[PDB]
């Protein structure tokens, strides 16, 4: 029995979707990441409205890597004006900083079968970038995600 995320009722995930291995990199080695405009807007909303009363959740996983490559809790509000030219998207300003919590490779086929209802029940794993999870199919992923060997 691990019951670990029962109780946790405060807290908010998102899928990330980056085209870049060395974004991923990137993001570990300096605990960063940068969306889109509207990526960025959509985490940063969602972070500054937990009021730190919870965390915010973000799965990584790089378009056709066939797998999620790990966890990050987002740990700052987005900076919207940086030094441009430190992402694989050169026209990105904006930085916002991330505290890594797995880095490990989960098949899709491992995570197909949860599906999202406010993504009309697609697996999670055809989400977009910065996809909300509903907080009780994400519960979910991370177990799969933690337990993964």
């Amino acid at each position: 029995e691990n019951l670990y995320f029962q109780h946790m009722k405060h807290g908010r995930v998102f899928i990330i979707k980056s085209y870049s291995e060395d974004d991923i990199h990137r993001s570990i080695k300096y605990n960063i990441w940068c969306s889109t405009e509207h990526g960025n807007k959509r985490l940063d909303a969602a972070y500054r409205s937990m009021n730190g009363k919870g965390p915010v959740y973000l799965l990584f996983s790089v378009n056709g890597s066939g797998h999620f490559c790990g966890v990050a809790e987002m740990k700052s509000a987005v900076d919207y004006n940086t030094c441009a030219g430190v992402w694989s998207q050169d026209k990105w300003k904006g930085r916002f900083d991330v505290r890594w919590i797995f880095v490990k490779d989960v098949p899709n086929s491992q995570l197909r079968h949860i599906r999202l209802e406010n993504n009309e029940n697609k697996p999670v794993t055809n989400s977009r970038d910065t996809q909300e999870v509903p907080l009780e199919k994400a519960k979910q992923v991370l177990k799969i995600i933690a337990s993964y060997k």
